């Protein structure tokens, strides 16, 4: 079971921590960059490709610093859609970005200029699952009033993002990623993350190992690649 | 006691909230707000950056702060030069409270673009925004990162005392109601020397020590604009 999975956001927003916590143990000029690392779990085979953002932030300038997101995941579609059209289609390789997890920086007020820029340039071309990362920094009164702040200028915006009805209640997710004993040490208390009163990430991580990936893999095959290819040979 | 005291960074870094918490209650572009504080006369003229962060594009957003600050010198040039100097006004920018986002890792290419090219011109206190989001491991660490990456670029801080020097750059948490946050697994305490160093810049504005960063404006920052613009 093969599976891609694209981080892009900020940097020091702790995208690199959740991936550890997702998946147990340890793993620039001129911007921007796209790397991708394998990892290979066993118990069942998970073949995880994941895509990494060296950008991206971060800062000045940013102009077009979506665009070498675009230009990956539109290269993937262009190589499957090149391997179908081939009179010997056998051995098929899919590295399609079938998942991408955006990191929105709080606070928090809104979404940032570069939130909305992103999002609304990438919607229709990947499975966006929007992230407030670092979700420790807000209060329980700031977290609810972000969640909603940024929903709104979502549908605003026209933003297509990605038990069912737990999901939808707490959109976006407020994830926190840590390590040893599960969470952080503060001089004045810990913040769990395995805790559903703490974090959303419970909900993130029920969201991929248990095979929901398939869903994603699915929306991905079926509507984001399916438009590029209509897109692709009627002009 | 008249005092000019400027903000500058990203939006959401608690910048509004630190300043309510500094002086009690509630309160690219250049905008300012005058405080009046009454017990003895405090005249505060809080400079805004109604930019920053923030983000795309970015690209020159230093400048505005930059014409704004020498704007307020070349004021006080035309002032002092004038025969009849009397009632003369002083609104040259004597602080600036600079706000580091975490994390961390070290500074961000723009936290090093305005520093290298406003310290010079006005006096730099750069803070650690939101430090109740670093544990004290990150926090420790995160202050060597940056202190290296000024003195690797050649960048100078207001450097005023062996306690201010040791925790520089100071990492603040700004809070209302009962003093601190309410996490639903502890309280991060404003007032504490062990959680925040707001009591250490509370201590280095109240208590007048902004008389010494109001004469190192007038005779290091105005004096060396006041060589520049003459000589040419
Ligand atoms: N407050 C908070 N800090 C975090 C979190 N996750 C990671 N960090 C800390 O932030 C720093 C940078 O994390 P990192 O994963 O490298 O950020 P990245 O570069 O965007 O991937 C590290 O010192 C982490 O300990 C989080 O959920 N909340
Ligand atoms: N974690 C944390 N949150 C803060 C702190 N100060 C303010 N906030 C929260 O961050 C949000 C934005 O603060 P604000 O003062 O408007 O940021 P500003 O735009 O940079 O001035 C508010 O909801 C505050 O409750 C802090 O020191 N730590």
């Amino acid at each position: 079971f093969e599976f891609t999975l694209m981080v892009v956001g900020e940097s020091g927003l702790g995208k690199s921590t959740l991936i550890n916590s997702l998946f147990l143990t340890d793993l620039i000029k001129k911007t921007v960059q796209v790397e991708q690392s394998k990892v290979l779990i066993k118990e069942v085979q998970l073949l995880l490709t994941i895509v990494d953002t060296p950008g991206f932030g971060d800062a000045v300038d940013n102009s077009n610093c979506w665009q070498p997101v675009i230009d990956y995941i539109d290269s993937k579609f262009e190589d499957y859609l090149n391997a179908e059209s081939r009179v010997n289609r056998r051995q098929m390789p899919d590295n399609r970005v079938q998942c991408c997890l955006y990191f929105i920086a709080p606070s928090g007020h809104g979404l940032k200029p570069l939130d909305i820029e992103f999002m609304k340039r990438l919607h229709e071309k990947v499975n966006i699952i929007p992230l407030i990362a670092k979700a420790d920094t807000l209060t329980p009164e700031e977290c609810q009033q972000f969640k909603k702040q940024i929903m709104k200028e979502i549908q605003e915006h026209k933003i297509k993002i990605y038990l069912v009805k737990k999901i939808k209640d707490r959109l976006p997710l407020a994830v926190v990623g840590s390590n040893t004993i599960r969470g952080r040490q503060y001089p004045w208390g810990v913040a769990e993350v395995e805790n559903g009163e703490h974090c959303d990430f419970t909900i993130l991580r029920n969201m991929l190992i248990r095979t929901h990936m398939q869903d994603l893999k699915d929306v991905t095959n079926n509507v984001h690649y399916e438009n590029y290819r209509s897109r692709k040979l009627a002009a």
